[PDB]
C-alpha cells in the first residue's frame, strides 16, 4: 500500500502463507474452523520470528569470530512495548505480512492490538534503554541488553469512581512467542552468608544460593541484518532449596520472588530489601556471563579493552564491588590492578537530581546480604578519600561531603558516589542537567576528577516513533527526501525547503487531521466517550509526579471553564485537554491528582452551556502502545516541569517528531529542541533555573500570587469550597494546604506567565496555514533527537568504538 | 534392525532428517557447532511430535461430528513416564527415527535418556491410569484424563549414608515439548464462602476464586490413528487477587500453591487441608469443562447416556456432590431427577482395604471450606438412611455403620460410602480383592444393592511393559506367531506349543541373558556398582511400606550370608538381591527399612569369604524408567505382601510378561496368575487370607516363632547387638520392637515357608533348560493382564460403549 512499508512481492507472499497455515496446525495445534483470534495473532508472530533465526544465529557467530568489543548496558528497565510490528518494520516485511494476511481473509492490525505490552519499566529510564538497544543493533555494535525478566511488569491501571486502581500485569499468561530460555546458561547467585579470612585472602561462604536462568529475546536492527540480544534473568530455587517435605517445596517461592515483580516507582527511592535483591541479582548473574564471554575468546589487563559496562543509573552500581570481589577473591588480583581494570570498564549515566530518587542504602542491610561488598565499598572509600586530601590537603568538611558512607541516626552508602569513584566516566543526560551536575550535586567530583564528566543528550528511536506508529507521515516525508532518513535523521532537514510549498502544508495537515480521527474513533470505541475531532488535541501523558506539574494544568483548565461561564456567548477555539500516566500505588499527592482530574472532568464534560468548546478526558492506563496511538493525535505537548527538575525528558522528543507544537518550560532537553528548532517556533514560559534559585533565597510564599491574582484565588475557593465534589466538599483539602504552604514546585509562580502563553497557543491555532508551517520548522530541525546520535556518542566518547552502517549478509 | 520397530523408508528417513534440522535452527535457535545433547533430544521430540498433531486433531474432530458417548477418568496421578520412545511405537516410527538420528551422526539411544519422567504419580494408582489412557486410545474409545498438572511431581530420591534424602522434581525445568497450554478454556474454582437461602433456593456466596488453566497431552492409539487427550489443570491467581500493591503480587503464590507438588503418600490418608483443596480444584474444573462439551452438541436426561463419569479411589469422590450442586443450584433441577443424573453417570472404583489409606474428612474442615457440599451431603444421607431403614426396619446398628457421616471425637464424612451411594456401579481392581470388598468392608452396602458390585481385574499396557522396554523378547516372539499379539495379547498362548522347540528354548534365554548384561553395565556407569551377570536376579521393586513385607525380604538375605558364614566351602546359588522403592517423607518405619538394606549391604558386599556368591543392591531413585531398564534383566518377582493387603498389584504382571518367575503370596493379582500359569509354574507360599483371619481370632503372637525357629532368633539377635551396625548399636530397634510385639503384618508367621520356597527356586535355576521352560509357560499365559482386556470389560459391563479396533484414516 504504502512505500516506506516495503515490497509484497508474489514469491514472499506465498512463503509466509505457506508458513503461517503452518505454525496455525503444527505450533499451535488448531484448524480454522475452531482457531481463534488470538491464535492467530500467534501464527502470524511465529511466522515472522523464523525470518529473525537465522540472523540472530550468524550474527552472535560473527561477534565470536571477529571478537569486537563488546557493550553491556545494565539496566533494571527494559520498556519494551510490543514487538510484532517493530520486528515487520525492521526487516522490511509489513507490506509482504499484510498482503498475506488479507488473502487469509484477516486484518493484520486487529491482530496486533492481541499482543501484550511488554511492560517491564516505569517510563522513562526503561524506554531509554528499549530506545538505546534499536539503536546499538541499526549500528552495527556488539551490544548486550541485561536485565530481570519480571513476571509482572508495570501494573494495569483502572479508573474506579474517578480514582486509580491497580491490576496486576500477567504479561506472561499466553506465551511469549519472542523470547528463548537457556537454562544451559542458568548460574548461581549468593546471599547472606559471612566473610572468612584465611592465608589466602577472603572467602565468602555460608550463603544462600538463588539460580539464575536466562531468556534471550532478540533485537534487530534496521534493514542492516543484525539481530543483538536482550538477555533477562528470571530467579529459580535449587532442587534441594529446604532439603517437612510439602513446605520446603512451597517455600521455594521465597527465592523465586527475587523476580516476580516490577517496583512501580517513578523518581523515587522505597529502600526495600527485595529491591536490593533484584539489584544484585542482576549484577551477579551478568558479571559472571560478560566473565565467561571474556574467558572464551589470566589476562585481565585486556579486560577493559574487550569489555564496556554501562551503569544505567546507580540501579546497578553493585558491579563495582562485585568486579573487585571476583577479581580479587577468586582471580588472586592484587587490588590496585583489579581497581584499573574495574574503573576502565565501567561507566555512569545519571538520570535525575531530585533527592527522594538518590540510592541510599542503610549499612545494617548491606551488611547482612552482601557482608564481602560492604567490606571492599569501605575500601574503596577509604582509598578514595585519600586521594581527597593529598588533593585538598586540611579540607575535612569536602571529605565529609565526598565519602561513599554518610553518617547520621542510621549510616547509609550514597550509590551514587560509588559509581563516580569507581567509573571512567560520568554523563548527565541534557546539557542543562549536565551542567547542574557539574555546579551542584557533584561539584565536589568535578572539582577533584573533571576529565570524568561529559554530557549525552537522549534520543528516541525514528523506528517506533515515527516509521511504525505515523505512517502517514512517514511517507509523505519520503515522497519529497526518500527514505534515507529513518536511518539519519538529520536528513529532515531538507524539509526547511518545503515549508512554503503548498502541496506539503496540504499533506502535513491532512496526516494530522486523519491521525486525529483514528484516535476519536479509538476513543469511542474502547471507552464510549465523545470528542470534537477540529479542537486543539492538548496533550500531557507521562507519570503522574508532582514536579512534572500536572496540577499546573489542572489551573489552566479551571481558568478555561471560569472564563466560558463568565462570558459563555464569546468564541474561543476549541479544546480537548487529554492527561494521563500512572500514579506509584504509594504515592498519595500522585494518587489525589488523578482524582482532581477525572473531577474536573466531571463537572466540564456535563456542562450544557460549555458544549464541545472544552472536553477533559483522563487516558486510562498510559503505556507504550498507548502513546503509539495518542502521540501522533496531538497537537500541543504539555512538557511544564519546574525548571531543573526534568533530567532530559523524552516525550517531548515524541511530540516533536510527530507533528504536534510544544508548550514548555527551559528545563531538561526542552532547552536544545527550542535551540535546535528557534525560539520563534516553540511556546516557552516560566522560570528558568536561575529564577527558580533566585525565589529559594528569598523563600517561596504562594499567598502572595493568590493575594495578587483573582483568578487563581477563584480556583483555590472553588477547590475548597467543594465545588468539584459537591458530595465531599473537603476532598481536596490535602491539594490546596500543598500548594499553599508546601509546594516544592511552585506551580503558582508560573501560573501567570503559563496562562497567557496558551492564550498565543490559541491565537495560532486559529490560523491552520501559519500553525502548519510552524509544525513544519519543528518537524525538519528533530533530526538531533534521534537515539542513532546518542548512541554513537557514547560509542565513540565513552565505549571506544566505531559505529558501522554496513550490512551483514541475508 | 528389528522387524517389530517398523519400516526405515528412503522418503520417511529423509523427510524425519530435514524437519530435524528445521526444528533445531528454527525451534531451539541452533546450530551443530553449539549444539549440546539436550538440545538435539528436544529436536528429536519435536520432529515426532509434528506426526501426532494431524491425527489429534483429526480425532478431536472425529469426535465432535459423531458424538459418541464420552468417557471421563478422573484421577488425583497420572504416572506416566518418559514420552518420546512410547510415541514412535505407537506411531511405528523407531526404526527411521533410529536411522535417521544415525545418519545424522546421534546415537537415539542417548537421546532418550535426556527426557524427564513425568512423574505426577506415586507407583501403582498413577501408572494404572497411564496403562488405562494407553489402552483407552487403542480401542478407538473417546476418552478423556483429567488431573492436575503439579509443578513438582514425586520427589528425587537419593541415597546418602544410607539414608533416604528427598529432593525437588523440577521436571518442567527445561520445558515438557509434548503439552499444549489452552489458556482460552480457563475455567473458575470458587472456595470458602458462605450459603443464602432465597426463594429461588441457595446460593454460594462471598467465595475465593482460583482459575483452573487447562494443559492438553496427546495420548496416542497403537497404530489406529486415533490421538485422545490428557488434559491438566493449573492453579493460577486471578488479575484482581488481593487487589501494600507489592504484597498482594507477591501473595498470589497462596492460591497457586494447590497445583504446586504431588502429596508423596502411597496408601497413607494424612488428612491435610491443601489435598482437600486439590481434590475440589480438579473435580470442580472438569465438571465445569464436561458440562460445557455437553451443551456444544435442558435436556439433562441424555447426560448419563453421553457421559461416563469412573472415580479412582475416593480422591475425586467430591464429583458426587458437585454434580448435584451444578444440577440443582445453578441448572434447577429437582432433587430426585438430578440424583438418578449423577447414579447413572458417575462409578467408583476401590484401590485399597487398608484403614490408613481411607480417606475420612473432618466436618469442621468441609464446613469452612465447601459449606454448600457439606449441606449436600448431609442431604444425601438423610435420603440415602430413609432407604436403609426400609430395607432393614429396626436395624439402628446398620444405619450407624452405613451412615456417610462417621460420629466420635470428631465427625467425620466416610468418602468411600459417599462413592457407593452415588454411584451405579463400584468396583475393585482383582478377584480376591472384590470378595473382600462384598465380605467384609462393604458387607452392609452388598446386602442393599448386590447389582452395584463388580470385579475388573487390572492390567498393564504391553506397548510399554513389553515392545518399548523388551524389544529383543517381543522380536523372538513376532518371528514365530507374528505381530497382532501387540494389540491382543491372549494371542501369547500360541507360545504353548514351542516349549519343547530348543530353539525358542534358546532364545529365550539368550534374550535374558542380553537383558542382564547391559542392566549389570548400566549400574557399573551411573552407579560404580559392580555384580555378576551369571547370578539369580532376584527383585523386589515397588514402593515401601510394611504391607509389602521388604523386610521378609531382609530376613531371607540375612538367612542366606549366615548359612554361608557357617558352611563357607559349599555351593550356592549365586544371587544379586535388589531392591529398590521410595519411602513417604513423614513415614519413619519406612525410611528405617531403607537404612536396613543399605547397611545389609554394606557387611554382605565386603565379606570376602562371600565373595560373589551373594550381593545386596538398593537401586536409587526407583521410577516408571529405573523399571524400564530393571524388569527386563529380572530372574526371580518377589510379590510378597501379606495375604488381603495388596488389592491387585501391577509390578507382578510386569515381570511375568519379560520372562521372570514369580515367589509370591496368594494376595492380589498373584491368584489369577497363578491360576493361569498354573501353581506348578508359581513359586506359591504362606498364609491365605483364611490363615490370616485364623491367627487374627487367636491373637499373633510373635515370640512363638522367635522361640521356635534358631535361624530366626540368630537374625534378631544380630539386629539387636549391632552386628549390622557397629557404631551404633541400637539403631534397629524400632524395627526389632515392631517385629516382636506389634507386627500387623505377620512377617515372622510366613518366614519359614518363605525360606522352603526360596530352596525350590534354587534348586531349579540349577538347571537352566526346565526354569526356561517354565518361564515359557508363564510369558504364555500372561495374555489376561493386558489393560486392553481390563478396559474392554469396563467399557462393556460400565460404561455401556463397544470398543473398536479399526483405524481411523491417516
Ligand atoms: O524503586 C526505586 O527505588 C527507584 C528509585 C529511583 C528511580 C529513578 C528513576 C528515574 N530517574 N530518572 C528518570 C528519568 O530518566 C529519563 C531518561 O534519561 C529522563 O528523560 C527523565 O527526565 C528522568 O526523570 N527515571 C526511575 C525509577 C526509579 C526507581
Ligand atoms: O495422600 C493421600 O491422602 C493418599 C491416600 C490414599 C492413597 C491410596 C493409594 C492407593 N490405593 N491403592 C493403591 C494401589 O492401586 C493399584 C492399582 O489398582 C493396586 O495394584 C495396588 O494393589 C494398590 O495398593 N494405591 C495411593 C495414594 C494415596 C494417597
Ligand atoms: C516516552 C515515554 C515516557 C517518558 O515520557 P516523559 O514525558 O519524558 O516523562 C513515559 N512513559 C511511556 C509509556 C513512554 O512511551
Ligand atoms: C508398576 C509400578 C508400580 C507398582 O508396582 P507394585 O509392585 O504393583 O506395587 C510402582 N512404581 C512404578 C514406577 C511402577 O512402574
Amino acid at each position: 500500500q504504502i512505500s516506506v512499508r516495503g515490497l509484497a512481492g508474489v514469491e514472499n507472499v506465498t512463503e509466509l502463507k505457506k508458513n503461517f497455515n503452518r505454525h496455525l496446525h503444527f505450533t499451535l495445534v488448531k484448524d480454522r474452523n475452531v482457531a481463534t483470534p488470538r491464535d492467530y495473532y500467534f501464527a502470524l508472530a511465529h511466522t515472522v520470528r523464523d525470518h529473525l533465526v537465522g540472523r540472530w544465529i550468524r550474527t552472535q557467530q560473527h561477534y565470536y569470530e571477529k571478537d569486537p568489543k563488546r557493550i553491556y548496558y545494565l539496566s533494571l528497565e527494559f520498556y519494551m512495548g510490543r514487538t510484532l510490528q517493530n520486528t515487520m518494520v525492521n526487516l522490511a516485511l509489513e507490506n509482504a505480512c499484510d498482503e498475506a494476511t488479507y488473502q487469509l481473509g484477516l486484518d493484520m492490525e486487529e491482530l496486533e492490538e492481541i499482543e501484550e505490552d511488554a511492560g517491564l519499566g516505569n517510563g522513562g529510564l526503561g524506554r531509554l534503554a528499549a530506545c538505546f538497544l534499536d539503536s546499538m543493533a541499526t549500528l552495527g555494535l556488539a551490544a548486550y541488553g541485561y536485565g530481570i525478566r519480571y513476571e509482572f511488569g508495570i501494573f494495569n491501571q483502572k479508573i474506579c469512581g474517578g480514582w486509580q486502581m491497580e491490576e496486576a500485569d500477567d504479561w506472561l499468561r499466553y506465551g511469549n512467542p519472542w523470547e528463548k530460555a537457556r537454562p544451559e546458561f542458568t548460574l548461581p547467585v549468593h546471599f547472606y552468608g559471612r566473610v572468612e579470612h584465611t592465608s589466602q585472602g577472603a572467602k565468602w561462604v555460608d550463603t544462600q544460593v538463588v539460580l539464575a536462568m536466562p531468556y534471550d529475546t532478540p533485537v534487530p536492527g534496521y534493514r542492516n541484518n543484525v539481530v543483538n540480544t536482550m538477555r533477562l534473568w528470571s530467579a529459580k530455587a535449587p532442587n534441594d532449596f529446604n532439603l517437612g517435605y510439602i513446605q520446603a517445596v512451597l517455600d521455594r517461592n521465597l527465592a523465586e520472588n527475587i523476580s516476580r515483580v516490577l517496583y512501580p516507582n517513578d523518581n523515587f527511592f522505597e529502600g526495600k530489601e527485595l529491591r536490593l535483591k533484584q539489584e544484585y541479582f542482576v549484577v551477579a548473574a551478568t558479571l559472571q556471563d560478560i566473565i565467561r564471554r571474556f574467558k572464551s575468546s589470566t589476562n585481565f589487563d585486556a579486560f577493559p579493552d574487550k569489555v564496556a559496562i554501562q551503569l544505567n543509573d546507580t540501579h546497578p552500581s553493585l558491579a563495582i564491588p562485585e568486579l573487585m570481589r571476583v577479581l580479587v577473591d577468586l582471580e588472586r588480583l592484587d587490588w590496585d590492578k583489579a581497581w584499573e581494570v574495574t574503573v576502565k570498564t565501567c561507566a555512569y549515566t545519571n538520570h535525575t537530581v531530585l533527592p527522594e530518587a538518590l540510592e541510599r542504602w542503610p549499612v545494617h542491610l548491606l551488611e547482612t546480604l552482601l557482608p564481602r561488598h560492604l567490606q571492599i565499598i569501605y575500601e574503596i572509600n577509604q582509598r578514595f578519600l585519600n586521594r581527597v586530601a593529598a588533593a585538598f590537603p586540611g579540607d575535612v568538611d569536602r571529605l565529609r561531603r565526598m565519602s561513599l558512607v554518610e553518617e547520621g541516626a542510621v549510616k547509609r552508602i550514597n550509590m551514587a558516589h560509588l559509581c563516580i569513584a569507581g567509573s571512567h566516566a560520568v554523563n548527565g543526560v541534557a546539557r542543562i542537567h549536565s551542567e547542574i551536575l557539574k555546579k551542584t550535586i557533584f561539584k565536589d567530583f568535578y572539582e577533584l576528577e573533571p576529565h570524568k564528566f561529559q554530557n549525552k543528550t537522549n534520543g528516541i528511536t525514528p523506528r517506533r516513533w515515527l516509521v511504525l506508529c505515523n505512517p502517514g507521515l512517514a511517507e509523505i516525508i519520503a515522497e519529497r527526501i526518500g527514505e534515507e532518513y529513518i536511518s539519519d535523521l538529520d536528513q529532515l532537514r531538507k524539509l526547511l525547503s518545503y515549508v512554503d510549498d503548498e502541496a506539503f502544508i496540504r499533506d502535513v495537515a491532512k496526516v494530522k487531521q486523519e491521525n486525529k480521527l483514528k484516535f476519536a474513533a479509538y476513543l469511542e470505541r474502547e471507552y464510549k466517550v465523545h470528542i470534537n475531532p477540529n479542537s486543539l488535541f492538548d496533550v500531557q501523558v507521562k507519570r503522574i509526579h508532582e514536579y512534572k506539574r500536572q496540577l499546573l494544568n489542572c489551573l489552566h483548565v479551571i481558568t478555561l471553564y471560569n472564563r466560558i461561564k463568565k462570558e459563555p456567548n464569546k468564541f474561543v477555539v476549541p479544546r480537548t485537554v487529554m492527561i494521563g500516566g500512572k500514579a506509584a500505588p504509594g504515592y498519595h499527592m500522585a494518587k489525589m491528582i488523578i482524582k482532581l482530574i477525572t473531577a474536573i472532568g466531571d463537572v466540564v464534560n456535563h456542562d450544557p452551556v460549555v458544549g464541545d468548546r472544552l472536553r477533559v478526558i483522563f487516558l486510562e492506563n498510559y503505556r507504550v502502545s498507548l502513546a503509539e496511538k495518542v502521540i501522533p493525535a496531538a497537537d500541543l505537548s504539555e512538557q511544564i516541569s519546574t525548571a531543573g527538575t526534568e533530567a532530559s525528558g523524552t516525550g517531548n522528543m515524541k511530540f516533536m517528531l510527530n507533528g504536534a507544537l510544544t508548550i514548555g518550560t527551559m528545563d531538561g532537553a526542552n532547552v536544545e529542541m527550542a535551540e535546535e528548532a528557534g525560539e520563534e517556533n516553540f511556546f516557552i514560559f516560566g522560570m528558568r533555573v536561575e529564577d527558580v534559585d533566585r525565589l529559594d533565597q528569598r523563600g517561596y510564599n504562594a499567598q502572595e500570587y493568590y493575594d495578587r491574582i483573582p483568578e487563581l484565588r477563584q480556583i483555590i475557593e472553588q477547590l475548597s469550597s467543594g465545588f468539584f465534589s459537591p458530595k465531599q466538599p473537603d476532598l481536596f483539602k490535602d491539594i490546596v494546604n500543598m500548594l499553599m504552604h508546601h509546594d516544592r514546585f511552585k506551580v503558582f509562580a508560573d501560573y501567570e506567565e503559563y496562562v497567557k502563553c496558551q492564550e498565543r497557543v490559541s491565537a495560532l491555532y486559529k490560523n491552520p496555514r501559519e500553525w502548519t508551517r510552524m509544525v513544519i520548522r519543528n518537524i525538519a530541525t528533530s533530526g538531533k533527537f534521534s537515539s542513532d546520535r546518542t548512541i554513537a556518542q557514547y560509542a565513540r566518547e565513552i565505549w571506544g568504538v566505531e559505529p558501522s552502517r554496513q550490512r551483514l549478509p541475508a
